[PDB]
């Protein structure tokens, strides 16, 4: 051995029990992968970094790019995980085909943003070039990160979608150089849009209970519009708060993409989801939106969940970025009717005419909760704050109580001797009391009587004569959570004479 | 069924951990991630919660003692399984008649904890003679009479209020001594035999914490 | 299940019933309305706002 | 008999609050919207009552337990309905001499 | 126990609901009649929808109330099999889609069948737009018939007290 | 014997990548037969008390 450690007077342990790493953002993204991938499906795995989605999860499929924007939005996060599904048996890939007609006669640019702007394209066409090297050269130039597959024919570009099914039906290929004045489009070309065929058949796994059996989720994140997917998810998480079982909370995150009335009808009571309205004509592929708004909601759960993922400075998804226009998706009548009916709007950071990329922010950080079990509209859980500070809540108070077990309980008059492991309900209302009063300002707001708003009966004082069991206790605690913060309505009101 | 763990490991860390809390705390209950931890043993983390909760409750009804992971995530760790009741597999009396004294392993061990020291304070009577209960024993005698014998008795109880004990409704009537001769029959009874009845309270083990969060939202309501 | 919540030492129920919206003003306005509208004549019904009354 | 709920989920709920009780305060009538709350039965609300109250009268008259709706309204919430009056169905003795001893359950619950 | 969406099975359910935490709910099963008929319902939906929206139905109690989301072009038949895929299990009325008619036959032969109100409770709603065209219709094809007539309380309660008798 | 649970906890593994080929499969290709029974506590644990007994 070593002096001092030879004689044994000195005994040393070490015991590396203190350095061992949290898990960090528990956010499960799930959506189709390509075949390509090397992921087993239907079952929920780690993605440690950006660096193996494309070998794991296939090459342009929708669960890579959405894992993209999940790595992109959060910190340095390593704790998302993924769900790889299958396309559908008989699934059908979204076909679009843009035509280009030409020669060119005049050299320039031809700029298009398809997808998100991480897939645009900007190549240089010169004065005599056909339609087919035009497109030739869009093809090439393609990223082949982009959820659509390019193949070139005659001036006709086929993009057929990486994943079969509704998911492919989302593509808006802008030709975002008409009329520019500092990137002068060439004369001659013409660049059109048409999508010759339509997604069908989606995956409906239906097996979180079995793939997602207790691994609870702090955000989930759907990758398909299917609404019978969504609603699966939906009643998943439901079942993961439920009083029945042990809760694990969560929270979803689903977008729907239609028009108003379409998007509101495919609205229920759900507060277990954060729906994300998009218009018809939204640019940016969905699924990248709503995984940036999750992995938002996600990253800022793991440091405050009393945050609401709202405005430009806390909510804005600045990995997304799509071109600005005057034309604002909702008009502010459908975005009021849609933030009546509980839906996540997200609109541009800046509004301009020069075309350049803008980042959606999100509105309202609200879930699709408008009514209670008697419809009787009611406002708990009408915050995406409100379930993650809920399920915080629920988390803190119980983790507190988890050092009332194992302790003998005596009666709420006996003064426990030193050196005894126990406690009795008196000390323990106080300590409970001590705690909740320990959170006002994180995780309440004040009490307006921490005396009857925390109450703490035995089982005897709530059941029969002698049908109460011992050991069992009944805690009542009627907190004022933060709330969310909707509307500043200002109403100026110049002053402009001395005398009155 | 689907146990990982050998499963007389399993059961020897929990019986290791109640005899080493027998030696310090007979009140304490092998209970919780703190108190019932089997940090010795160590099995790989799944989702698959080994008991369903149905099974989980339908275990804890009939007197079984249920122990679970500490922390459950699909990143394949290690964890130490904890006690999620520590009772016993007693449910009924002799009547079978639904009882609850022995539920508790808490309660087994401090029945054995409180007749125990019971027994050694009873044993500062033995070789004393006892004289009626109106005899004032004079100093340097080694006697004592039932009711000396029960006034220390019930120091002894009171003593033992929140170490042994909860508070006694009311100690005098639940701490009784009496003879054997106003118990027998008519010089029936034999001289130097007494009965003491002790209705004393418990600790009891603590199960759940029904918690019903309520947030209020509202200002004008 | 979640850790402090899977032993069942700690059972939580949220219980969302204090915070649910009163009715407020019950006004009931009555006159007669174009063929242009949608709602159906002879029945009471909630107005939720200014927006679809032209409708 | 255009009451929605199916009927025995309501007569269960009843007679489940009325044992409940029972075992605590035999004393205690199952009534009003505190006591005699069937909040595990939510029915949609309506503008139209169920029993006009010239029924209910003629009901509670001759020894019916009544029940009514918690709230009235026509935005379509569920409303959980509560008993009137909790009688027996029991108005007159032996020799039917119409009286008051088993008028109420409160009154059977008592007795025993 | 006492079956899947049994009148037993509901009315104890409302009784478990309905106290504290009680465990003395004892329960008296009793077989449908031999001759017994069960009630058949036939919630009729004629379409197509044209527009999308909410198709909710407050059938039973509001523990079994359906919220289905219709889109545009759904024929009847998908409508019909939507709203038998969201009904409840617990619901005491068995429902099979056939071409847009769903037809609930009671789970429990007798007259205790012949009460059931499907209220489709979205009609005129503000919030929640029941989708154009889809038109809901509830009919009750066929009656309950033979009940049970136990009569043996005597023989099956003999002296076992109870303070509550719920019939259901 | 009979108890045994053998997992190959590297299946899927990001960190620690298990070879490609490579197979493993678990099988019980016996069971557990008689067991003692002993029965003898009275003799062997006469009056020695024993807080608690762990029986494996």
């Amino acid at each position: 051995a070593q002096d001092a450690l030879s004689d044994g007077f000195v005994r040393l342990c070490i015991d590396p029990s203190l350095n061992f790493f949290g898990e960090g953002c528990k956010i499960l993204v799930e959506g189709q992968m390509t075949d390509d991938g090397s992921a087993t499906p239907d079952a929920v795995t780690c993605v440690t970094s950006e660096l193996d989605i494309i070998e794991r999860f296939g090459q342009g499929s929708v669960l890579t790019e959405s894992l993209r924007k999940v790595f992109c939005t959060c910190k340095s996060g390593v704790s998302v995980y993924a769900l790889p599904r299958e396309d559908a048996a008989a699934g059908v890939k979204a076909v679009y085909t843009l035509t280009i007609a030409g020669p060119a006669t005049t050299d320039g640019r031809v700029q298009l943003y398809m997808g998100e702007a991480e897939y645009a394209v900007d190549i240089g066409v010169d004065a005599g070039d056909t339609a087919t090297d035009i497109a030739a050269a869009i093809v090439a130039a393609i990223s082949p990160d982009f959820p659509y597959a390019a193949t070139a024919a005659a001036g006709v570009i086929t993009l057929t979608a990486r994943n079969a099914g509704t998911i492919g039906n989302h593509l808006s290929v802008i030709y975002t150089n008409l009329g520019s004045c500092t990137s002068v489009t060439p004369e001659g070309v013409t660049v059109t849009f048409a999508q010759t065929t339509a997604g069908s058949v989606n995956p409906t796994p239906n097996d979180y209970a079995t793939v997602v059996n207790e691994c609870c989720f702090a955000v989930y994140v759907l990758s398909s519009d299917d609404t019978d997917w969504q609603e699966n998810l939906r009643d998943w998480i439901r079942s993961a708060w439920d009083c029945s079982k042990p809760q694990c909370f969560g929270h979803g995150y689903v977008f729907n993409k239609g028009t108003l009335g379409q998007v509101l009808a495919d609205g229920d009571n759900s507060a277990e989801l954060s729906r994300l309205a998009l218009p018809t004509t939204y640019p940016v592929l969905p699924y990248l939106t709503n995984a940036a708004y999750g992995a938002l909601s996600a990253c800022s759960t793991c440091n405050n969940p009393e945050l609401n993922i709202q405005g430009q400075t806390f909510g804005l998804l600045s990995c997304i970025n799509m071109p600005e226009s005057c034309t604002p998706g909702w008009t502010f009548g459908e975005v009021t009717q849609l933030q009546a009916n509980g839906f996540v709007v997200s609109g541009p950071s800046t509004t301009s005419g020069q075309g350049n990329y803008t980042s959606p922010y999100i509105y309202n950080d609200v879930t699709n909760y408008l009514r209670d079990e008697k419809n009787r509209p009611n406002a708990t859980f009408r915050d995406a704050s409100s379930r993650r500070l809920a399920a915080a809540t629920g988390v803190a108070l119980a983790e507190f109580l988890q050092q009332f077990n194992g302790l003998a309980v005596f009666t709420k008059n006996t003064n426990i001797r030193t050196g005894i492991i126990g406690t009795n309900p008196r000390l323990m209302l106080g300590k409970i009391r001590k705690w909740a009063q320990d959170n006002v300002g994180t995780l309440f707001s004040e009490f307006d009587n921490i005396n009857e708003d925390i109450q703490l009966l035995t089982d005897f004082e709530v059941q029969p004569k002698c049908v109460g069991q011992p050991g069992i206790f009944h805690l009542n605690m009627r907190y004022r959570p933060p709330v969310r913060g909707a509307r500043i309505n200002v109403n100026m009101a110049p002053a402009l004479f001395d005398n009155c």
